[PDB]
């Protein structure tokens, strides 16, 4: 599973597919019209070495429901420069972005522990996406 985490969004649930049974791996999120500003949250119980990160948005039946304009952001517990280079003002780093619904990468680690991850729309979308996977993988 998933590391140990709160999660949480400012899009509104609907219809009780939470986001934590998504973390969970038990139901998909509905992330309907994300408008610029919407954030999804994972604040991990303890810091997590991470390798790697997968976020799966659209699915057999609704292919288009996919996140869109939604970047991959992450917070190092602590305060190369091509990575220093995508340090954003409050201390997020900037690392991934969705593309056909699909977001995922690795951590440089350099960063590593990292404490939050965080879901970033950027611009409006008229989807009613769902984000079925997350999958953040712990370094062994």
């Amino acid at each position: 599973g998933n590391p140990p985490a709160e999660v949480s969004t400012s899009l509104k649930v609907y219809q009780g597919h939470t986001l934590e049974k998504t973390y969970m791996g038990e139901d998909f999120f509905w992330a309907i019209t994300p408008t610029a500003g919407d954030y999804i949250l994972f604040k991990f119980d303890k810091p997590v070495n991470v390798e790697s990160y997968l976020f799966h948005s659209g699915n057999q039946e609704h292919p288009g429901a996919i996140l869109l304009n939604t970047t991959v952001d992450v917070l190092p517990l602590k305060s190369s420069k091509e990575t220093k280079d995508k340090r954003l003002e409050d201390g997020y780093f900037r690392i991934g972005k969705f593309e056909y619904g699909v977001a995922e990468g690795i951590v440089d680690p350099g960063l590593n522990p990292i404490s939050a991850f965080r879901l970033s729309v950027i611009q409006n979308s008229a989807v009613w996406a769902i984000l079925n996977e997350i999958h953040i993988k712990k370094v062994t």
